[PDB]
C-alpha cells in the first residue's frame, strides 16, 4: 500500500506499486542540527501535501528527548500513549506504538549506528520505514546505521 520506492529501500534493509518520490537520508552533526534539519522538512512536506507526518523514535524516551528538541522549532504532538486519537499533522510517535499505523510521511529519528545495530533494532528500523505511505526521509547524526550504509545508493536520494 507504500509506494515501490519505499518497499524497494525498505526490502533492501531486511538482508539478513504506485510510484512517489525517492526515500531521502540526511547527515547531521547533532540533535540539534538534526531537530533544525527535522523542522524544515515538515514544512517542505506540508506544504507539498503530506496530511499525516510522524518523526518516528526507537523508544519512548528518545520520544520525549526528540519531542523537547523539536519543539523549539516547530509545534509537535507526542504519541505517548495508546488511547490517543489519530489525527492530521505533525507527531513523535516511537516504534511500538506507530505499529500497524499508516502515515502519509515518516521521518525516522536518528537512525545512527549507536541506535541501529542489533537484529532487534533492525526489525525496529523495518517496522519505523515500512509506515511510510508517499515519502519516507531517514535522518541520523554521526555514523548511519549499518543498515542504512547496507542499503544499494540509487534506492535513495540525499540531502
Amino acid at each position: 500500500r507504500s509506494t515501490r520506492q519505499i518497499v524497494e529501500f525498505t526490502k533492501a534493509m531486511l538482508q539478513d506499486n504506485r510510484s512517489g518520490e525517492m526515500p531521502l537520508v540526511v547527515k547531521t552533526e547533532g540533535h540539534e542540527s538534526l531537530c533544525q534539519k527535522l523542522a524544515q522538512e515538515i514544512g517542505r512536506l506540508k506544504k507539498k501535501g503530506h496530511e499525516t507526518i510522524a518523526v518516528i523514535c526507537k523508544t519512548a524516551h528518545q520520544c520525549i528527548q526528540a519531542h523537547a528538541h523539536m519543539s523549539e522549532y516547530t509545534d509537535v504532538r507526542l504519541i505517548h500513549k495508546e488511547n490517543q486519537p489519530f489525527q492530521k499533522g505533525v507527531c513523535v510517535i516511537p516504534v511500538y506504538l506507530a505499529k500497524g499505523i499508516e502515515f502519509d510521511a515518516v521521518l525516522v529519528y536518528d537512525a545512527s549506528e549507536e541506535h541501529y545495530h542489533t537484529e532487534h533494532d533492525r526489525r525496529l528500523l523495518y517496522t519505523a520505514c515500512t509506515r511510510a505511505m508517499h515519502m519516507l526521509a531517514v535522518f541520523y547524526t554521526g555514523e548511519a546505521s549499518p543498515f542504512v550504509t547496507a542499503v544499494p545508493p540509487h534506492l535513495y536520494q540525499i540531502a
